[PDB]
């Protein structure tokens, strides 16, 4: 059973000005993928503190990097606190409002696209180098669901029937055609080294074939 939502006319917006912008520096897109994977992992790290219990989904804390060429997909993964139905559909919608507003009148007043992780809106920079995102994600207090835009206004969300994860999200980047470059293990490592040399979980890049 597979729902179909639209997405609030200020987010696709913001869709549209990632996709049609004439914007070079898409690489930034992997720092705020695992930017926010790094807050998922501090935030289950936290609560696990005074409820040692939320860690029966998985006492490892990390993010792994899976490229994937014969799909020509980027998956970022991480054990983080995962995501649940209502962040889905509404509560980060919500949020994203706000920051796309104010993103929107900086970049009016001479910002660029690199600094959308400071309006809370990172994740939608997954669309510089995707066609399509698909994020698959399980929270403690929820079942495991798959989200899934390739923008043009909607998105769906549907239980998912994969292999379970546990805990955690999974960002699968659908490429497009001329971003392929983001699958070579020696452009993965430069922009990590560049851009997120000091996350504090273990960032695994793994080896094709
Ligand atoms: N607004 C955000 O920061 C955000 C983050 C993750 C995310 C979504 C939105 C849409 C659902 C899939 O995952």
């Amino acid at each position: 059973e597979v729902e179909t939502f639209a997405f609030q006319a200020e987010i696709a917006q913001l869709m549209s000005l990632i996709i049609n912008t004439f914007y070079s520096n898409k690489e930034i897109f992997l720092r705020e993928l695992i930017s926010n994977s790094s807050d998922a992992l501090d935030k289950i790290r936290y609560e696990s503190l005074t409820d040692p219990s939320k860690l029966d989904s998985g006492k490892e804390l990390h993010i792994n990097l899976i490229p994937n060429k014969q799909d020509r997909t980027l998956t970022i993964v991480d054990t983080g606190i995962g995501m649940t139905k209502a962040d889905l559909i509404n509560n980060l919608g919500t949020i994203a409002k706000s920051g796309t507003k104010a993103f929107m009148e900086a970049l009016q007043a001479g910002a660029d696209i690199s600094m959308i992780g400071q309006f809370g809106v990172g994740f939608y920079s997954a669309y510089l180098v995707a066609e399509k995102v698909t994020v698959i994600t399980k929270h403690n207090d929820d079942e495991q669901y798959a989200w899934e835009s390739s923008a043009g206004g909607s998105f769906t969300v549907r239980t998912d029937t994969g292999e379970p994860m546990g805990r955690g999200t999974k960002v699968i980047l659908h490429l497009k055609e001329d971003q392929t470059e983001y699958l070579e293990e020696r452009r993965i490592k430069e922009i990590v080294k560049k851009h997120s040399q000091f996350i504090g979980y273990p960032i695994t890049l793994f080896v094709e074939k």
